[PDB]
């Protein structure tokens, strides 16, 4: 495995890749900003670096600030996460330049896909379809390819449940999608991997309406919603990710993806749920929902303050069942088991999406939750 990486990310998908690091037997670099230094991920890391003052720009967003504390630390490699520089191909580039391994695909490959026209063309050529939607589902297809012309699909997420085009839920598979749908879009989803010679985890964005699938956009890194995709295939898409990174070829073979049971994932952030508006604050009363089936996927603590200068999103809760509405149930409890004192959060919102008749039976389409509010 890589000696050694920095987690170039904060919050709770920083301390997903630690937990992942740790298993592996990876040491940890935690960069983090001076607002951050109480962050969870960066309290249990090997080594600490701060990176910089409070704003993104200045930290998280700092290339030769992330680079030059690879450098000093001695790691080999940078794991990048989701957001911040994650699908930024300058910093892919200088990353390799500086002679580091980047956690995602090659530079060129984000540039490729980060250009909607560039990337269209791309998807036609290889037999993805393109948009040729008024009440389009999201549905999205997860992808690993190790760079060396190995390439799998690891089935689909429906992420329809939205507000101001930001996900709210997310779940897998997608309601409605059959074997043989899943397998259709899968293989040229597969097929476009090699194609562009991707590396490493990403997602393909489809509208999905009258039971044709439409490419959006590819997103060229790890994904918020990675979780249920794991609940419900049993691969780790963040050792995955590591693998491919050290140069292992693809552990799994496409026959030896299966798609069992259900899982759903409730993203919840520190908001007031009258106006949408963040609401950072110190938490004084914590506790996590326990269960079977039941992942609870954030940095909070009891006594953790939620910094103003970033994103309102502090934990994801995943559930899952042998079917949809064993997931739906288990959700149900778990929020309310939740607690998170001391701050406004999106909790109640979630208990109402999840007790709600339409989204029950399944299927609603992207515009569903803003018509509901």
């Amino acid at each position: 495995m890589l000696d050694k990486i920095v987690i170039a990310n904060r919050g709770e998908i920083a301390l997903r890749i630690l937990r992942a690091c740790k298993e592996l037997g990876i040491k940890t670099v935690a960069v983090h900003s001076s607002a951050d230094r109480d962050l969870k991920h960066v309290l249990l890391a090997d080594e600490t670096v701060c990176i910089g003052p409070a704003p993104s720009v200045k930290s998280y967003l700092n290339i030769p600030a992330i680079i030059s504390a690879a450098e000093i630390t001695g790691a080999v490699a940078i794991h990048p996460g989701y957001g911040f520089l994650s699908e930024n191909a300058n910093f892919a580039e200088q990353v390799e330049r500086s002679g580091f391994i980047f956690i995602g695909p090659k530079a060129e490959t984000i540039r490729l896909m980060g250009d909607k026209v560039s990337a269209i063309a791309a998807m036609k050529k290889a037999g993805v379809p393109c948009v040729p939607l008024e009440n389009p589902r999201h549905v999205e297809i997860q992808v690993l390819a190790d760079g060396q012309g190995n390439a799998i699909y690891l089935a689909e997420r429906d992420c329809s449940m939205q507000r101001r085009h930001q996900k709210v839920v997310e779940e897998a598979p997608a309601p409605g999608i059959t074997p043989e749908l899943r397998r259709y879009i899968g293989e040229r989803c597969a097929k476009a991997c090699v194609d562009i010679g991707y590396r490493g985890a990403g997602t393909f964005e489809f509208l999905f309406e009258n039971g044709e699938f439409y490419f959006i956009e590819m997103n060229t890194r790890i994904q918020v919603a990675h979780p249920v995709t794991e609940m419900i295939t049993g691969v780790d898409l963040i050792k995955e990710q590591l693998r491919i990174a050290a140069g292992q070829p693809l552990s799994i073979k496409q026959e030896e993806v299966h798609v069992r049971g259900h899982a759903v994932e409730c993203r919840i952030n520190a908001e007031d749920p009258n106006t949408f508006l963040p609401s950072p604050g110190k938490i004084t009363r914590f506790h996590a929902p326990g269960g079977f089936g039941v992942r609870w996927e954030s940095h909070i603590y009891a006594g953790y303050t939620v910094p103003p200068y970033y994103d309102s999103m502090i934990g994801k809760l995943i559930c899952y069942g042998e079917n949809r509405d064993v997931a739906i149930a288990r959700m149900k409890n778990a929020l309310q088991e939740l607690i998170i004192d001391g701050i406004k959060t999106n909790v109640d919102l979630q208990i109402r999406i999840m007790n709600d008749e339409n989204f029950q039976h399944g299927g609603t389409n992207i515009h569903y939750l803003e018509k509901k509010l």
